[PDB]
């Protein structure tokens, strides 16, 4: 015999990894006291891609704390009830997106190449960090001719927005230069890459 599904399903954003789901049961008095053997099952998946697998959990309460979620990620949530051999279809879909977190991984695959026929110019390329934890609002490139120099003495080259390439001109020939890159998002700065070395070309004559 079929059960009516949960109603008024809501998401509460607690952190970058936790969302609280709460709902009502119209087969319970206004006060919502669970006196029965009934148990709710909560399922969730990331909104995109469409074909992702639902993760799920059981609760004896009219709320559930969903954990282990990615920062800055939008999720879909539905609930269902089971009172003994009786069960119900999945409730209305509730949506929630976890907060951003500062990046916790440095920019990946940092490379340097000399610009075509312009030896005093270089092109720097990189990849976004694995743990970006938010919409990347830019990067900061640091360069020095002394790898042992303190970060304050390193030349700051900002990169506005999610750009993965940046050209640096007016460099000195036949010289090792060192490069560190760090990512930024709305919540702050993340770790820096390990310095990559590039020696600018020499002239022939
Ligand atoms: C919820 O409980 C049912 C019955 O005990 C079980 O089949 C299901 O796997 C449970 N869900 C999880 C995530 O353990």
């Amino acid at each position: 015999t079929p059960m009516m599904p949960p109603v008024g399903v809501q998401a509460s954003i607690l952190s970058h990894d936790t969302i609280r789901i709460t709902w009502a049961d119209n087969s319970l008095p206004k006060h919502q006291k669970i006196t029965d053997s009934r148990y709710y099952t909560v399922r969730w998946k990331t909104n995109i891609p469409a074909n992702t697998k639902y993760k799920n959990a059981n609760a004896t309460t009219l709320s559930y704390l969903v954990t282990g979620l990615k920062p800055n990620t939008l999720y879909e949530f539905s609930v269902m009830v089971t009172k003994g051999r009786r069960s119900s279809t999945w409730s209305m879909t509730a949506h929630g997106a976890t907060f951003e977190l500062v990046p916790t991984s440095p920019p990946k695959d940092v490379t340097v190449v000399s610009k075509e026929g312009k030896p005093r110019t270089i092109i720097v390329n990189w990849q976004p960090p694995s743990e970006a934890n938010g919409k990347i609002t830019g990067y900061i490139i640091y360069y020095s001719t002394d790898v042992n120099a303190e970060i304050h003495d390193w030349v700051i080259e900002p990169v506005v927005g999610n750009r993965l390439t940046h050209q640096i001109q007016e460099l000195t020939l036949d010289t090792p230069y060192y490069f560190k890159i760090q990512a930024r998002n709305s919540k702050g700065m993340g770790p820096m890459s390990e310095a990559v070395q590039f020696r600018t070309p020499g002239t022939k004559h």
